[PDB]
């Protein structure tokens, strides 16, 4: 048999983490993950967690190949996956806005991505925290509904971005031995991605521009301390417009945006209560 | 791209083909799903660019691809046409300088894997045996398979024995490998169990080298002692309730490189595992002997 591996590539993002790149692979789109030798670590726990568990659920990332090459003088290691043209959320919220369905159904297909990862199924996959969760890792496809990428800092049952680290990890008590710790921090990122979408979301013909998370009190590429002090120090939250408060939908996501920013990581709701909260929604 | 052309091996490992890739061989190892940590440990292993070397299996590429719920792991390397050790010691005798050359060359590799360089970490392989050494056309043979290998580092006091839950192959086992009372947290430990196997491999080598015009036919470490396709328990028994070692054929005792040889395997042989040589001294001791 000829297996053919040749990927043409055809590039969409550069970072400290390496490039990806839009490829061709027998005349079908591909997205290919350069890695650096920097964050080899992220290729092999992905790798690690993909060997145990194929994942494939609609709202994740969908998995096409682990690559590891020999060179000369190094290492060459590719993830390769399914490609969405229409790019980050993170991306399309900035030349986007929403209405109340295309608002709901983002939201929602993270909630069912990210309740998909959490939950353990006997016979099935072990239960998964992706630790890196944030607008930047979420991307869009065509039918509306989004997917979760990256799980190179994932643990299964480098660190997070900054911007989005919950409470207990900006002031080093969450509980480490814990599985359900790490589920709890992504729920607080999780409920500031409903934030940055929620600003998107049209009411009464007024609308937020796109902004990160505490865009307003901490600099670009804050530092650990900027945050403890926002956070934990100071307890700040994202403002809640008054404008939202006009609307049914912006009202009720408001109130479960609160819901997952308890200082208390065990008062946080879970992802499955989010679905359903979601689902009761309009 | 690969075209995949013949399969030289199926087990429950997986299967192995000859495949060509830009005009080359090449050798393609497909896991079986049973063996994925297998797959995942020896990609760990190769990312190390300092592993490289003359009597190491050359790596290429190692791959795992999925559509649905169906995943293939590939590990794919260079090929030596002439095979394994094991297949090679069937069809052919040595003469002194071909025997210590493979001996020597598997005592080379086997060192370059155990020390450490400040890199590559110190590696134990852990199933070190004829089948997992390939013969060269150069008349060296070089290690193969290391998905049961366990990594030290002494310069960050850093052991990491993985997560495979795969064993030994059980005819080669050491006797604290056999009764299970080896010092799992011991970097250590793990080279003396290759520094066992190794003398087992000097041995089945050994006897098809020929002096005063005797040989011994190809015969796999304990063949006279257990059933065929020998259990942990049956291996347990002779090894270690019967203090079992493969036997010296008395003709080797007058041929002065056989005597030398014989001598080596037993300092592999010890029960104290601590007792045992080092690869590094056997490698010493063989480039000494002629
Ligand atoms: C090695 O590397 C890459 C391989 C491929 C690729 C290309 N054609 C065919 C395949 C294929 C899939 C599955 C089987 C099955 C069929 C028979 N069954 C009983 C067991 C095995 C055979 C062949 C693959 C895996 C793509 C790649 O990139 C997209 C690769 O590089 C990452
Ligand atoms: C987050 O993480 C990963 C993401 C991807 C991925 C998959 N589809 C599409 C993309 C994409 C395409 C295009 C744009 C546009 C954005 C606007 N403008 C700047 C031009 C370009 C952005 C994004 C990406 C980045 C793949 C990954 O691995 C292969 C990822 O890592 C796990
Ligand atoms: C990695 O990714 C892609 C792979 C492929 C692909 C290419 N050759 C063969 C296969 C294949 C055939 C048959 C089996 C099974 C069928 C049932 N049983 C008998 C065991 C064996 C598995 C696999 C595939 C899946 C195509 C893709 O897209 C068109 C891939 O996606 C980019
Ligand atoms: C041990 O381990 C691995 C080995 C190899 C590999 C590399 N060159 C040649 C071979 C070979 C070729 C042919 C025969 C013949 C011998 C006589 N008779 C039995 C018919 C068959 C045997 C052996 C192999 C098996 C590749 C691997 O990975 C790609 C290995 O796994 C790490």
């Amino acid at each position: 048999r000829t297996v053919a591996r040749d990927i043409t590539l055809l590039c969409v993002g550069k970072g400290r983490y390496g490039e990806v790149w839009r490829g061709s692979w027998q005349g079908e789109n591909v997205a290919v993950k350069i890695f650096s030798s920097r964050d080899e670590k992220s290729w092999f726990r992905e790798t690690e967690l993909y060997n145990t568990v194929m994942l494939r659920h609609e709202n994740i990332l969908g998995f096409i190949a682990s690559d590891m090459t020999s060179r000369h003088s190094s290492t060459q290691l590719w993830l390769i996956t399914h490609y969405h043209e229409m790019g980050s959320l993170y991306d399309y919220l900035q030349l986007t806005t929403l209405d109340t369905v295309s608002c709901l159904r983002i939201v929602l297909s993270i909630a069912s991505g990210l309740a998909h990862l959490h939950i353990e199924i006997f016979g099935g996959k072990p239960a998964i925290a992706h630790r890196d969760l944030k607008s930047k890792n979420i991307l869009v496809k065509k039918n509306g509904q989004c997917c979760i990428a990256d799980l190179g800092l994932a643990v299964m049952h480098r660190v997070g971005t900054k911007r989005y680290m919950a409470p207990e990890v900006l002031d080093e008590t969450i509980q480490v031995d814990c599985f359900d710790s790490y589920k709890r921090v992504d729920i607080w990122a999780f409920g500031l991605v409903l934030w940055e979408v929620a600003r998107r979301m049209v009411s009464n013909g007024i609308v937020e521009d796109y902004k990160p998370p505490f865009y307003d009190v901490v600099p670009n590429d804050p530092s650990f301390e900027d945050m403890r002090k926002v956070v934990c120090v100071d307890q700040q939250r994202p403002n809640i417009p008054n404008r939202w408060f006009s609307d049914p939908t912006l009202t009720s996501l408001a109130k479960l945006m609160k819901e997952c920013w308890y200082q208390n990581p065990s008062a946080r709701l879970t992802a499955l209560r989010i679905k359903k909260t979601l689902t009761k929604i309009d």
